[PDB]
């Protein structure tokens, strides 16, 4: 069926929340590392590691475009998307990220 | 430089573990949902939700290949890779997944 429907949106939402609770329980049982190895490909794990550094440097604000590109391998489009995500983040998350990533 | 180097392997280890620790801390602070919305695109979150069901139905062993494909939209190659990962999973993870998913 069509993925663009309320019913499919609700199904995706429930499946996503199930994964979030599964990983929560994995953390609670010290199984987070093998679970994330199973559920994410190596390139996806590498990308997540890089996106942490992109968010950190965007929040810091000291590197420019070409600096971020040459240091992290992230082109301008990727950086702009990350900046859009950061702009859309709730204030509590952004302030916590400033705290934990920059201090 | 080269992605296929020992130094780059070490950098990958470090950056991945920093993400794992950040997300641990986000769960501890009830910020995991917005952090995951920030670090994963919608299609990646959708894929993760589907991968949970793939792993569940592989462990259950009741659905076949065409059934898994028609129910989850996941082709044979994706199911085969998931089965490979499950075969390579450590015993403790697999027994836990059977405990919690079934
Ligand atoms: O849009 C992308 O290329 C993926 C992506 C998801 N969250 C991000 C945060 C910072 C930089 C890139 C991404
Ligand atoms: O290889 C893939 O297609 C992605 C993938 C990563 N972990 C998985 C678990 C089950 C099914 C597919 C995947």
């Amino acid at each position: 069926q069509s993925p663009y429907s309320a019913a499919m949106a609700e199904q995706r939402h429930q499946e996503w929340l199930r994964f979030v609770d599964l990983l929560k329980n994995a953390y609670q049982n010290d199984l987070h590392l093998p679970l994330l190895n199973l559920m994410l490909t190596p390139d996806e794990r590498e990308a997540l590691g890089t996106r942490v550094r992109i968010v950190e440097e965007l929040l810091r604000g000291e590197m420019s475009q070409r600096e971020l590109k040459n240091e992290l391998g992230a082109g301008i489009a990727t950086i702009t998307r990350g900046s859009n995500y950061l702009k859309a983040a709730p204030v509590e998350l952004r302030q916590w990220l400033e705290e934990v990533l920059l201090k």
